[PDB]
Protein backbone atom coordinates (compact mmCIF):
# COMPACT_ATOMS: atom_id res chain seq x y z
CA UNK A 1 0.00 0.00 0.00
CA UNK A 2 2.01 2.77 1.55
CA UNK A 3 5.17 0.51 0.73
CA UNK A 4 5.30 0.75 -2.93
CA UNK A 5 4.72 3.94 -5.54
CA UNK A 6 4.31 4.03 -9.11
CA UNK A 7 6.76 5.41 -12.26
CA UNK A 8 5.92 5.68 -16.05
CA UNK A 9 8.86 3.35 -17.88
CA UNK A 10 8.45 3.57 -21.34
CA UNK A 11 4.56 3.01 -22.33
CA UNK A 12 3.88 1.05 -18.98
CA UNK A 13 3.89 1.75 -14.88
CA UNK A 14 5.95 0.54 -12.50
CA UNK A 15 4.55 -0.28 -9.22
CA UNK A 16 7.29 -0.90 -6.77
CA UNK A 17 8.96 -1.01 -3.31
CA UNK A 18 9.87 2.48 -2.36
CA UNK A 19 13.53 0.99 -1.77
CA UNK A 20 13.90 0.87 -4.98
CA UNK A 21 14.41 4.19 -6.62
CA UNK A 22 15.60 6.28 -9.64
CA UNK A 23 14.20 3.68 -12.23
CA UNK A 24 15.53 4.29 -15.17
CA UNK A 25 14.63 2.30 -18.44
CA UNK A 26 17.46 -0.04 -19.94
CA UNK A 27 10.62 -7.63 -21.94
CA UNK A 28 10.03 -4.74 -19.49
CA UNK A 29 13.21 -3.88 -16.94
CA UNK A 30 14.91 -0.96 -15.05
CA UNK A 31 17.58 -0.15 -13.57
CA UNK A 32 16.68 1.21 -10.22
CA UNK A 33 19.24 2.16 -6.96
CA UNK A 34 18.17 0.29 -4.07
CA UNK A 35 18.19 1.92 -1.08
CA UNK A 36 18.26 -0.35 1.31
CA UNK A 37 21.11 -2.72 0.15
CA UNK A 38 22.81 0.44 -1.43
CA UNK A 39 23.28 -1.13 -4.63
CA UNK A 40 22.15 -0.95 -8.27
CA UNK A 41 19.67 -3.27 -9.25
CA UNK A 42 17.64 -4.64 -12.24
CA UNK A 43 13.89 -4.68 -12.19
CA UNK A 44 12.47 -6.82 -14.44
CA UNK A 45 7.95 -6.50 -14.72
CA UNK A 46 6.31 -9.69 -15.44
CA UNK A 47 2.94 -8.39 -16.66
CA UNK A 48 -0.05 -10.77 -16.43
CA UNK A 49 1.97 -13.79 -16.99
CA UNK A 50 -0.95 -15.58 -16.62
CA UNK A 51 -2.10 -14.04 -19.91
CA UNK A 52 -2.70 -17.33 -21.02
CA UNK A 53 -1.75 -21.47 -20.72
CA UNK A 54 1.68 -20.31 -22.03
CA UNK A 55 2.38 -17.22 -20.90
CA UNK A 56 1.84 -19.23 -17.76
CA UNK A 57 3.92 -21.93 -17.14
CA UNK A 58 6.35 -19.97 -18.97
CA UNK A 59 6.43 -17.50 -16.05
CA UNK A 60 6.25 -20.21 -13.44
CA UNK A 61 8.92 -22.76 -14.92
CA UNK A 62 11.29 -19.59 -15.04
CA UNK A 63 10.16 -18.53 -11.32
CA UNK A 64 11.05 -21.69 -10.26
CA UNK A 65 14.16 -22.52 -11.95
CA UNK A 66 16.03 -18.78 -10.80
CA UNK A 67 15.31 -19.87 -7.41
CA UNK A 68 16.78 -23.51 -7.78
CA UNK A 69 19.66 -23.70 -10.15
CA UNK A 70 22.33 -22.10 -8.64
CA UNK A 71 25.93 -21.43 -10.85
CA UNK A 72 27.87 -18.42 -10.94
CA UNK A 73 27.25 -17.71 -15.13
CA UNK A 74 23.15 -18.26 -14.09
CA UNK A 75 20.61 -15.56 -12.80
CA UNK A 76 19.83 -15.35 -8.98
CA UNK A 77 17.22 -13.30 -7.83
CA UNK A 78 17.63 -10.74 -4.91
CA UNK A 79 14.04 -10.27 -4.63
CA UNK A 80 10.66 -11.00 -6.16
CA UNK A 81 7.47 -9.37 -4.92
CA UNK A 82 3.62 -8.51 -6.56
CA UNK A 83 2.32 -4.84 -5.14
CA UNK A 84 -1.17 -6.92 -4.87
CA UNK A 85 -2.18 -7.82 -1.84
CA UNK A 86 -4.94 -10.97 -2.27
CA UNK A 87 -4.57 -13.73 -4.99
CA UNK A 88 -8.14 -11.63 -6.05
CA UNK A 89 -6.34 -8.75 -6.87
CA UNK A 90 -2.65 -10.31 -8.10
CA UNK A 91 -2.00 -8.81 -11.67
CA UNK A 92 1.82 -8.28 -11.68
CA UNK A 93 5.16 -10.25 -11.19
CA UNK A 94 8.15 -8.16 -9.96
CA UNK A 95 11.86 -9.86 -9.98
CA UNK A 96 15.27 -8.17 -8.98
CA UNK A 97 18.35 -8.81 -9.80
CA UNK A 98 21.96 -7.57 -10.11
CA UNK A 99 22.27 -4.98 -12.25
CA UNK A 100 25.52 -5.75 -14.96
CA UNK A 101 26.86 -3.59 -17.94
CA UNK A 102 25.42 -4.77 -21.31
CA UNK A 103 24.21 -7.73 -22.96
CA UNK A 104 25.90 -9.73 -25.48
CA UNK A 105 24.63 -7.56 -28.12
CA UNK A 106 26.87 -4.87 -27.45
CA UNK A 107 29.44 -7.01 -26.89
CA UNK A 108 29.36 -8.69 -30.56
CA UNK A 109 30.23 -4.94 -31.31
CA UNK A 110 33.45 -4.65 -30.03
CA UNK A 111 36.46 -5.56 -32.27
CA UNK A 112 37.68 -8.83 -32.01
CA UNK A 113 39.71 -10.33 -29.06
CA UNK A 114 40.43 -13.58 -28.44
CA UNK A 115 41.05 -13.44 -24.53
CA UNK A 116 37.60 -11.84 -23.58
CA UNK A 117 36.29 -13.99 -26.62
CA UNK A 118 37.47 -17.50 -25.10
CA UNK A 119 36.89 -15.92 -21.99
CA UNK A 120 32.71 -14.94 -22.69
CA UNK A 121 32.08 -18.46 -24.29
CA UNK A 122 34.11 -20.24 -21.57
CA UNK A 123 31.78 -18.69 -19.20
CA UNK A 124 28.41 -19.60 -21.53
CA UNK A 125 29.66 -23.36 -21.91
CA UNK A 126 29.71 -23.70 -18.31
CA UNK A 127 26.34 -22.28 -17.79
CA UNK A 128 25.08 -24.58 -19.98
CA UNK A 129 26.79 -27.48 -19.22
CA UNK A 130 25.11 -26.82 -14.88
CA UNK A 131 22.15 -25.74 -16.99
CA UNK A 132 22.50 -29.94 -18.56
CA UNK A 133 23.32 -30.87 -15.41
CA UNK A 134 20.25 -29.56 -13.01
CA UNK A 135 17.85 -31.19 -16.10
CA UNK A 136 17.45 -28.14 -18.36
CA UNK A 137 18.34 -28.31 -22.12
CA UNK A 138 17.66 -24.52 -23.46
CA UNK A 139 17.42 -24.65 -27.19
CA UNK A 140 16.19 -20.78 -27.10
CA UNK A 141 19.74 -19.47 -26.06
CA UNK A 142 20.50 -15.49 -28.38
CA UNK A 143 22.80 -12.73 -27.17
CA UNK A 144 19.76 -10.32 -26.54
CA UNK A 145 19.41 -12.73 -22.97
CA UNK A 146 22.95 -13.33 -22.21
CA UNK A 147 24.49 -9.98 -19.92
CA UNK A 148 27.90 -9.21 -18.72
CA UNK A 149 29.43 -6.47 -16.65
CA UNK A 150 33.04 -4.54 -17.63
CA UNK A 151 35.14 -7.08 -16.51
CA UNK A 152 33.71 -9.63 -18.46
CA UNK A 153 31.82 -11.91 -15.99
CA UNK A 154 28.78 -13.48 -18.01
CA UNK A 155 25.26 -14.63 -16.75
CA UNK A 156 21.94 -16.45 -18.69
CA UNK A 157 19.08 -14.95 -17.98
CA UNK A 158 16.86 -17.48 -18.99
CA UNK A 159 15.71 -20.77 -18.80
CA UNK A 160 14.70 -21.74 -22.31
CA UNK A 161 11.68 -23.52 -24.19
CA UNK A 162 8.72 -25.92 -22.85
CA UNK A 163 9.04 -29.34 -23.00
CA UNK A 164 10.08 -15.53 -36.58
CA UNK A 165 13.02 -14.89 -35.57
CA UNK A 166 14.91 -17.72 -35.33
CA UNK A 167 18.61 -16.92 -35.97
CA UNK A 168 20.14 -18.88 -33.08
CA UNK A 169 18.07 -21.74 -33.52
CA UNK A 170 19.17 -25.74 -34.35
CA UNK A 171 18.64 -27.19 -37.66
CA UNK A 172 17.01 -30.15 -35.41
CA UNK A 173 14.55 -27.37 -33.41
CA UNK A 174 13.59 -25.77 -36.34
CA UNK A 175 13.06 -28.99 -38.63
CA UNK A 176 10.77 -30.37 -35.29
CA UNK A 177 13.51 -33.88 -35.02
CA UNK A 178 13.63 -33.91 -31.49
CA UNK A 179 17.14 -32.89 -29.41
CA UNK A 180 19.67 -33.59 -26.95
CA UNK A 181 22.34 -31.39 -24.93
CA UNK A 182 24.68 -30.74 -27.94
CA UNK A 183 21.48 -28.87 -29.35
CA UNK A 184 22.50 -25.90 -26.95
CA UNK A 185 26.03 -26.10 -28.79
CA UNK A 186 24.60 -25.07 -32.02
CA UNK A 187 23.92 -21.66 -30.49
CA UNK A 188 26.78 -21.09 -28.53
CA UNK A 189 28.68 -21.21 -32.02
CA UNK A 190 26.12 -18.89 -34.15
CA UNK A 191 27.23 -16.49 -31.23
CA UNK A 192 30.54 -16.96 -31.58
CA UNK A 193 30.66 -16.96 -35.08
CA UNK A 194 28.59 -13.50 -35.25
CA UNK A 195 31.59 -12.09 -33.06
CA UNK A 196 33.91 -12.68 -35.73
CA UNK A 197 31.76 -11.78 -38.50
CA UNK A 198 29.71 -8.06 -36.52
CA UNK A 199 27.07 -9.79 -38.45
CA UNK A 200 24.36 -12.35 -37.71
CA UNK A 201 25.37 -15.60 -39.41
CA UNK A 202 21.90 -17.07 -40.41
CA UNK A 203 19.47 -13.92 -40.87
CA UNK A 204 16.33 -15.89 -42.44
CA UNK A 205 13.27 -13.68 -43.71
CA UNK A 206 10.35 -16.22 -42.52
CA UNK A 207 11.34 -19.43 -40.89
CA UNK A 208 11.64 -21.43 -44.04
CA UNK A 209 14.76 -18.81 -45.63
CA UNK A 210 15.90 -19.40 -42.12
CA UNK A 211 17.03 -22.92 -43.81
CA UNK A 212 18.17 -21.67 -46.70
CA UNK A 213 20.51 -19.33 -45.17
CA UNK A 214 22.47 -22.30 -43.07
CA UNK A 215 22.35 -24.53 -46.05
CA UNK A 216 23.45 -21.49 -48.71
CA UNK A 217 26.85 -21.39 -46.25
CA UNK A 218 27.48 -24.88 -44.78
CA UNK A 219 25.72 -26.85 -47.63
CA UNK A 220 23.08 -29.44 -47.55
CA UNK A 221 23.75 -32.19 -45.18
CA UNK A 222 24.00 -35.48 -46.02
CA UNK A 223 21.10 -38.05 -46.71
CA UNK A 224 21.89 -39.62 -44.02
CA UNK A 225 20.11 -36.75 -42.10
CA UNK A 226 17.23 -36.42 -44.00
CA UNK A 227 15.89 -39.67 -42.44
CA UNK A 228 15.04 -38.19 -39.27
CA UNK A 229 12.79 -35.69 -40.92
CA UNK A 230 8.38 -36.27 -40.68
CA UNK A 231 6.93 -37.20 -44.33
CA UNK A 232 6.27 -33.58 -44.79
CA UNK A 233 9.62 -32.05 -43.85
CA UNK A 234 11.44 -34.56 -45.15
CA UNK A 235 9.50 -33.78 -48.76
CA UNK A 236 10.85 -29.94 -48.92
CA UNK A 237 14.17 -30.35 -47.83
CA UNK A 238 15.02 -33.63 -49.56
CA UNK A 239 13.82 -32.45 -53.07
CA UNK A 240 15.79 -28.87 -52.92
CA UNK A 241 18.55 -27.50 -54.52
CA UNK A 242 21.70 -29.63 -53.20
CA UNK A 243 24.80 -26.77 -51.87
CA UNK A 244 27.97 -27.04 -51.64
CA UNK A 245 28.34 -24.70 -48.74
CA UNK A 246 32.11 -22.61 -47.99
CA UNK A 247 34.81 -24.70 -46.09
CA UNK A 248 35.36 -22.64 -42.96
CA UNK A 249 38.48 -20.71 -43.99
CA UNK A 250 35.98 -18.23 -46.50
CA UNK A 251 33.51 -18.72 -43.73
CA UNK A 252 35.38 -16.40 -41.75
CA UNK A 253 38.19 -15.21 -43.41
CA UNK A 254 41.74 -14.20 -42.27
CA UNK A 255 40.91 -10.60 -42.24
CA UNK A 256 38.48 -10.96 -39.51
CA UNK A 257 40.97 -11.32 -37.39
CA UNK A 258 44.06 -9.82 -35.47
CA UNK A 259 46.92 -11.24 -37.61
CA UNK A 260 50.64 -10.42 -37.73
CA UNK A 261 52.16 -12.36 -35.53
CA UNK A 262 52.04 -16.15 -35.36
CA UNK A 263 50.54 -16.27 -31.83
CA UNK A 264 47.69 -14.47 -34.02
CA UNK A 265 47.25 -16.85 -36.48
CA UNK A 266 47.50 -19.62 -33.97
CA UNK A 267 44.60 -18.28 -32.32
CA UNK A 268 42.39 -17.52 -35.83
CA UNK A 269 42.65 -21.17 -36.62
CA UNK A 270 41.62 -22.78 -33.50
CA UNK A 271 38.94 -20.44 -33.30
CA UNK A 272 37.97 -21.73 -36.87
CA UNK A 273 38.58 -25.28 -35.97
CA UNK A 274 36.32 -24.59 -32.76
CA UNK A 275 33.17 -22.96 -35.20
CA UNK A 276 34.05 -26.14 -37.88
CA UNK A 277 33.18 -28.24 -34.71
CA UNK A 278 29.96 -26.01 -33.28
CA UNK A 279 27.94 -25.37 -36.72
CA UNK A 280 27.28 -28.84 -37.57
CA UNK A 281 23.49 -29.15 -38.95
CA UNK A 282 23.50 -32.93 -38.16
CA UNK A 283 23.87 -32.81 -34.23
CA UNK A 284 25.07 -36.42 -34.48
CA UNK A 285 28.53 -35.11 -35.47
CA UNK A 286 28.05 -32.10 -33.56
CA UNK A 287 31.06 -31.48 -30.90
CA UNK A 288 29.35 -31.90 -27.09
CA UNK A 289 29.41 -29.35 -24.22
CA UNK A 290 32.20 -31.20 -22.21
CA UNK A 291 34.85 -31.49 -25.65
CA UNK A 292 34.26 -27.80 -26.58
CA UNK A 293 35.76 -27.24 -22.88
CA UNK A 294 38.27 -29.02 -23.80
CA UNK A 295 38.91 -27.40 -26.80
CA UNK A 296 42.64 -25.63 -26.82
CA UNK A 297 40.71 -22.09 -28.10
CA UNK A 298 38.66 -22.46 -24.64
CA UNK A 299 40.47 -24.68 -22.26
CA UNK A 300 43.19 -22.11 -21.57
CA UNK A 301 40.42 -21.11 -18.78
CA UNK A 302 40.57 -24.31 -16.96
CA UNK A 303 26.50 -29.89 -7.45
CA UNK A 304 22.41 -29.95 -8.83
CA UNK A 305 19.41 -30.44 -7.89
CA UNK A 306 16.83 -33.20 -9.09
CA UNK A 307 14.77 -31.39 -11.47
CA UNK A 308 11.35 -32.22 -10.97
CA UNK A 309 9.44 -33.34 -13.99
CA UNK A 310 6.20 -31.91 -13.44
CA UNK A 311 7.45 -28.51 -13.76
CA UNK A 312 7.13 -29.15 -17.58
CA UNK A 313 4.73 -32.51 -17.40
CA UNK A 314 1.56 -30.66 -16.12
CA UNK A 315 -0.48 -28.83 -17.66
CA UNK A 316 -3.21 -26.50 -15.43
CA UNK A 317 -6.36 -23.93 -15.73
CA UNK A 318 -5.57 -20.27 -15.98
CA UNK A 319 -7.42 -19.94 -12.82
CA UNK A 320 -4.43 -22.20 -10.61
CA UNK A 321 -1.66 -21.36 -12.96
CA UNK A 322 -2.01 -18.02 -10.99
CA UNK A 323 -2.33 -19.56 -7.87
CA UNK A 324 1.08 -21.24 -8.22
CA UNK A 325 2.33 -18.12 -9.60
CA UNK A 326 1.09 -16.34 -7.14
CA UNK A 327 2.08 -18.91 -4.02
CA UNK A 328 5.82 -18.61 -5.73
CA UNK A 329 5.81 -15.17 -5.54
CA UNK A 330 4.41 -14.90 -1.61
CA UNK A 331 7.31 -17.61 -0.46
CA UNK A 332 10.35 -15.05 -0.45
C1 LIG B 1 21.88 4.23 -16.42
O1 LIG B 1 21.51 2.93 -16.07
C2 LIG B 1 22.50 1.97 -15.91
C3 LIG B 1 22.52 0.87 -16.73
C4 LIG B 1 23.59 -0.15 -16.58
N1 LIG B 1 23.70 -1.48 -17.64
C5 LIG B 1 22.78 -1.43 -18.63
O2 LIG B 1 22.42 -0.47 -19.21
C6 LIG B 1 22.41 -2.82 -19.10
C7 LIG B 1 22.48 -3.21 -20.45
C8 LIG B 1 22.05 -4.54 -20.81
C9 LIG B 1 21.55 -5.43 -19.82
C10 LIG B 1 21.50 -5.04 -18.52
N2 LIG B 1 20.96 -5.94 -17.53
N3 LIG B 1 21.48 -6.20 -16.28
C11 LIG B 1 20.63 -7.07 -15.65
C12 LIG B 1 19.61 -7.32 -16.51
C13 LIG B 1 18.47 -8.14 -16.39
C14 LIG B 1 17.59 -8.22 -17.42
N4 LIG B 1 16.47 -9.07 -17.09
C15 LIG B 1 15.88 -9.64 -15.91
C16 LIG B 1 15.90 -8.86 -14.78
C17 LIG B 1 15.48 -9.41 -13.57
C18 LIG B 1 15.05 -10.76 -13.53
C19 LIG B 1 15.05 -11.57 -14.68
C20 LIG B 1 15.47 -11.05 -15.86
F1 LIG B 1 15.48 -11.82 -16.99
C21 LIG B 1 17.78 -7.47 -18.66
C22 LIG B 1 18.89 -6.70 -18.77
C23 LIG B 1 19.82 -6.62 -17.68
C24 LIG B 1 21.92 -3.66 -18.14
C25 LIG B 1 24.54 -0.02 -15.61
C26 LIG B 1 24.53 1.13 -14.78
O3 LIG B 1 25.51 1.27 -13.79
C27 LIG B 1 26.09 0.11 -13.29
C28 LIG B 1 23.50 2.13 -14.93
O4 LIG B 1 23.47 3.23 -14.08
C29 LIG B 1 22.80 3.11 -12.86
Amino acid sequence: DNQFYSVEVGDSTFTVLKRYQNLKPIGIVCAAYDAVLDRNVAIKKLSRPFQNQTHAKRAYRELVLMKCVNHKNIISLLNVFTPQKTLEEFQDVYLVMELMDANLCQVIQMELDHERMSYLLYQMLCGIKHLHSAGIIHRDLKPSNIVVKSDCTLKILDFGLARVTRYYRAPEVILGMGYKENVDIWSVGCIMGEMVRHKILFPGRDYIDQWNKVIEQLGTPCPEFMKKLQPTVRNYVENRPKYAGLTFPKLFPDSLFPADSEHNKLKASQARDLLSKMLVIDPAKRISVDDALQHPYINVWYPPQIYDKQLDEREHTIEEWKELIYKEVMNS
